[PDB]
């Protein structure tokens, strides 16, 4: 089963995510921070990593860095705040989708699905 | 340095917004109706930055997939009527550096080309 790893301060977005895909073939973790999030990295196989963007270059680098030094784990952006620099940066920093919260549970599972071969 | 900046357009008046938005401000701004005459420019002279408008959806993107891999040194950015989250991403993805709306602010295009020259 594919493993979806959130990472987001908030207990609520794990929730919502592991809402979307629990019941339909996705294992889905939480990390609030990136020190938790490496901690995983390196023990499991994670195929997407869901990283909350709104904050300065750290939060892009944070998808350089997974996208670095774990090739085979995609990197997707959730976040509430979005603009096209936001996007754009994103996308350049790595990540493979940018999904705006709050999100379809069935939209969340479908681009989910896209992303995970 | 005097870069050359070519517009990939149908319309002369998003070519000549480019022209007027760069040219005082030391740039070489060229105009290619379509596709065919774009890479005519590209096989004969080193462009530093090319605009494409995305109106033709995936062929648009193939165009700036095409630019990137025949011309790597090339930067592309993308002019379009529409902003669409998807079709940023996909613009980004196959290899643009920006992605602006038109019609556009002749003083915001300027900032945003310097901003695509230097890095």
């Amino acid at each position: 089963t594919p493993t979806v790893m959130v990472v987001d301060e908030s207990r609520i977005t794990f929730l919502a995510v592991k809402n979307a895909l629990e019941k339909d073939g996705f294992n889905v973790i939480w990390a609030k921070n990136e020190q938790e999030a490496f901690t995983f990295l390196r023990r499991e196989k994670i195929d997407l990593v869901f990283v909350d963007v709104f904050e300065g270059e750290e939060s892009l680098n944070l998808i350089r860095r997974i996208r670095e030094e774990f090739p085979d784990t995609k990197v997707a952006v959730l976040s509430a705040y979005v603009d096209k620099d936001l996007i754009i940066n994103s996308v350049k920093a790595g990540a493979v989708d940018y999904i705006l919260k709050p999100f379809r549970l069935d939209y969340l599972l479908e681009r989910v699905k896209k992303i995970i071969s």
